[PDB]
């Protein structure tokens, strides 16, 4: 045939969470455009209820004690050790055995823990701790998250983590919302398939994570010259972090978004940042004219998380805490669509044959 | 953007081609690289080469030695104890992304965390307060199998090995099921060999999953005492419950691993042999009674509990020995996937409300806006 692997354009599924509308420029849940979401400043506690409920509503329930204390230096690993100590400790049941209330709150329930271990971990080991009375006195979860990890975080950081969940909490239909569908159609537990929407997430290739822009942004707040080290990374074999091939339409809605979100809040580097973005653009158009290129979501998102205190190798852990809601929203809505996902595959191998005519059987000991 | 005759779940749709196994159901045999599974155990091919066939497609490797475990949580679920342990070999072994590696790394990778599972399936069967068997003891074993034996019995039964091997080498690799297709996609992003084992386990953890042993142990044991064999499943099926081990035809007309597990029972003389034929007789002949145009065949589930039971395996022990088996069948396909180098990004199709505005949402009332 011509048929492509890995069901690249081959429709599996029909949903009713979020559309995102390439070809318009705009991405919205159930409907409520996010650039309407982070304008109205609608906190990510809210707009996790949007995508898994449809209405608002529900929260989210409070911080409780960590399932397994365990910590070995990997976060995304820590997250997913927890997860599974879930249905012995916590009693989650499987999918199949539970309602749709049920299900809804285990989902909600994780999702909490994972933020909480991303908050703890950040902060260190020899600090002060944060008495728990402040931390359940919180008004939303992005502030019960700042204050854990910060103690007494600046407001304007805690709007900056709202701007980012908010526009990365859901985006479609790709490997760890698969993973997390496909492990939910086999009806195991929640935690089963949220671990396995988290180690999709860890590969390089999966898609969206914040870009590793900083030492770029470093070298042009020393050097001033913005067009010069943009020329230079291209001509030294390196690729230019956070500029590529188009996704949408033309600029990304969540791109816009994030860019305004760090000028309105008066991101220290955003006059940089913005330097850069013309300087890279100005240059990849000029040696592809053919290419669509525009910037990355992932660039902004860089900018922003690092506005609030977030280091760099913390920012992939961010994005997880996000896409919590995206990924319980698809869990929920494969649990009511009751159907187990299983593709076929065509056999090219070897022919039948017998034990003697494969390669090396002479070494192979038997009875 | 629109549905056209759409089905849910891709049931059908082909997603990959493969040179690891075919299970032929039109013809009724299963073939793994070529080579027929009948062959396979007939000839008494141990475990630890099959893992070998099915992974590099020809015979010559084997499967690193047995290594402490990276983690000292037991939580009483051995699927989530692996898992737990599966997620520190990233930190602890040092298992980096299949992106980063070559096929020789990622093929040992495969192997160590393999053998890891099935210590941490092996030891967890054996009493802490019965002696410790010796660690020589373990290194005098020839077999992967046999290694797994002494680690739990310590004086293992020799046709009880034998068994073992005729079960994991029938339930190496069947096919693209959920937790092979699972093991696919994690590994297609490009992530350590450690997280796509352990999305696979996740997904073989679900009920609709199948393939586990079937809980066939407790009529077994009415058969035994009351002896008839057909009143018992006669009446079973008049109140009204699940005649467990029977269903559905699998292949179209005789599961090939039913066929070599039964024979692999009598062949090692299983005690609960001769009461295992004559309940899968009257099983049998009762089901297409009832249901006089439906296939109905053995499942290949029933003969391996029998198998397994006559291994000294606990009822709910015999599910953590189907993910020993597949590990094989998991490594091979994550291999593959891994020269393949295409992720996996299906789409979906968007028939939800229409654009709208904040406040036309049902609950705008409690919200607090920042």
């Amino acid at each position: 045939e011509n048929f492509v692997p890995g069901l690249d354009g081959v429709v599996a599924f029909t949903t009713e969470i979020a559309e995102p509308d390439k070809d318009g420029g705009a991405l919205r849940y159930r409907g409520v455009d996010i650039e309407d979401l982070v304008s109205q400043r609608v906190t990510f506690g809210d707009v996790w209820a949007l995508l898994v409920d449809g209405n608002f509503g529900s929260g989210l329930p409070p911080a409780e004690p960590f399932p397994l204390p365990i910590h070995s230096g990997d976060v995304r690993v820590d997250v997913q050790a927890g997860l599974a100590m879930l249905a012995p400790i916590w009693g989650y049941a499987p999918l199949l055995d539970i309602d749709d209330a049920t299900a809804r709150q285990q989902l909600a329930r994780a999702s909490v823990m994972a933020l909480s271990y991303v908050a703890q971990s950040a902060r260190g080991i020899y600090q002060p701790a944060v008495p728990q009375r402040i931390i359940d006195e919180c008004s939303t979860v992005t502030a019960r998250f700042m204050t854990m990890w910060q103690g007494e975080p600046d407001p304007r950081h805690i709007e900056a983590i709202d701007a980012y969940w908010v526009s990365a909490a859901e985006h479609g239909m790709n490997a760890s919302t698969f993973t997390a569908r496909v492990i939910a159609s086999t009806g195991a537990d929640v935690a089963a398939a949220l671990s396995g929407a988290i180690g999709a997430m860890s590969g390089p290739l999966h898609g969206g994570a914040p870009a590793r822009v900083l030492p770029m942004l470093d070298e042009v707040e020393r050097a001033g010259d913005a067009r010069s080290v943009v020329k230079g990374i291209l001509d030294r074999g390196e690729k230019l972090m956070g500029f590529g091939h188009r996704v949408y339409r033309a600029e990304d809605p969540r791109a816009r978004v994030l860019r305004a979100a760090a000028e309105r809040l008066g991101a220290p580097r955003y006059e940089v940042a913005v330097a850069v973005e013309q300087a890279a653009l100005s240059e990849l158009r000029e040696r592809r004219p053919d290419r669509a290129i525009e910037t990355n979501v992932e660039f902004w998102a860089a900018v922003v998380l690092d506005f609030a205190r977030v280091p760099a190798n913390m920012m992939p852990a961010m994005f997880t805490c996000g896409r919590t809601a995206g990924w319980c929203a698809h869990i929920l809505e494969q649990k009511r669509l009751g159907k187990l996902v299983r593709p076929s595959a065509i056999y090219v191998g070897p022919g039948p044959r017998s034990p003697e005519s494969v390669d090396g059987w002479e070494r192979v000991l038997t009875t």
